[PDB]
């Protein structure tokens, strides 16, 4: 739970060596109120104007069906999503001032931005990991923009279950604060039941090494004969 800075501060200070010792970092006021309190107001609006899917199917009539986490793709160029790009471009700036000592990984490239939104009716995200198999991502990212959260009432804690360990690390999804953990097996999580509407942008960085073998175990299409 550092304390936010200049990207090479917080990367070089916090980030590299917290994220050696327990592949689970947490930087609170990354960005301070005003520029995140921006960056809440897009999301909303993308909410606000049906942007997000309708949500991960939970319980399968129809009309009964209970839908989860709700999301959206945002490549941080889209009118309206300036802001989102601003921290798109602010989390690439610390990841390039850690190049090369988040342990052995040469991070070279990463996803779109995924927004998510649990709309606060009971669900959550089941335990999982995600980097099983290998497919590229080393860094998982995570901006939360939950202004006053209080999980006692709202819920919507990400529990993550380190590996080898046998503890818990809760993490409030607290307006302003990143969050940073290694993708692989070592950090299985969930997301405890959301009483409220809760929002999250993720961003997944790959490992150039895992990404080129990947590549040729995904094959994905191909040059012509
Ligand atoms: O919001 C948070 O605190 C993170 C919750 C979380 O793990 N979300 C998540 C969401 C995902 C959506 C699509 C594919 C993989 C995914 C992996 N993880
Ligand atoms: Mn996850």
């Amino acid at each position: 739970n550092g304390q936010t800075l200049p990207a090479l501060k917080l990367a070089l200070e916090y980030i590299v060596p917290c994220m050696n010792k327990h592949g689970i970092c947490v930087v609170d006021d990354f960005l301070g109120k005003e520029t995140g309190q921006q960056i809440g107001d897009e999301v909303r609006a993308l909410h606000d104007t049906g942007k997000f899917t309708d949500g991960q199917l939970v319980s399968q009539d129809s009309s009964k069906d209970i839908r989860g986490d709700k999301i959206t793709w945002i490549e941080g160029k889209e009118p309206g999503c300036e802001t989102i790009g601003l921290l798109m471009s602010s989390m690439d700036d610390l990841i390039r001032h850690c190049n090369g000592k988040l342990g052995s990984y040469k991070i070279n490239g990463r996803t779109k931005a995924m927004v998510a939104c649990y709309p606060g009716n009971g669900t959550g995200y089941v335990r999982h990991v995600d980097n099983p198999n290998g497919d590229g991502r080393c860094v998982t990212c995570i901006y939360y923009l939950n202004k006053d959260w209080d999980a006692k009432v709202s819920g919507g804690i990400l529990r993550i279950f380190p590996e080898g360990k046998a503890q818990f690390a809760d993490i409030e999804p607290k307006f302003d604060r990143l969050l940073f953990f290694w993708s692989d097996r070592r950090n299985p999580h969930e997301v405890q039941p959301a009483y409220a509407t809760r929002y999250a942008i993720t961003v997944w960085y790959f490992d150039a090494d895992e990404r080129a073998r990947a590549k040729v175990k995904y094959l994905t299409g191909r040059v012509e004969l």
